[PDB]
């Protein structure tokens, strides 16, 4: 299925997944296309900040869902 | 002759039909009491899958027969 992620630039790429890939295997594919690392990445869907160890599946998050990339810096 | 269409929901279609419809003629008589195009359905008559170019006789589907109608989720 696909799902749609609201980069930080403001645009929005398209992600080949399925209902079984983790947040971790999503944040995988969002670097290979925007260049920014996982741990740097923070995924929110309805207003919810998705967790690394989780599937989408977990979320119900279903085909067309719109998550949007957060930048997530320490220190 | 008459047949009926079942849909996910539990809704009842009620359709006049003849033996040797295809079920490209029942797609296109759901299609205009619907709105559904032909593409997105899917029909189902004792568990199995019917094909587009073959007859309601073909599959034995009879008077007052009770087919289901899977939508074929867009995209
Ligand atoms: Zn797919
Ligand atoms: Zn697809
Ligand atoms: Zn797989
Ligand atoms: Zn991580
Ligand atoms: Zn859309
Ligand atoms: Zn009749
Ligand atoms: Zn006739
Ligand atoms: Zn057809
Ligand atoms: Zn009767
Ligand atoms: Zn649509």
């Amino acid at each position: 299925m696909q799902i749609f992620v609201k980069t930080l630039t403001g645009k929005t790429i398209t992600l080949e997944v399925e209902p079984s890939d983790t947040i971790e295997n999503v944040k995988a594919k969002i670097q290979d296309k925007e260049g920014i690392p996982p741990d740097q990445q923070r995924l929110i869907f309805a207003g919810k900040q998705l967790e690394d160890g989780r599937t989408l599946s977990d979320y119900n998050i279903q085909k067309e869902s719109t998550l949007h990339l957060v930048l997530r810096l320490r220190g």
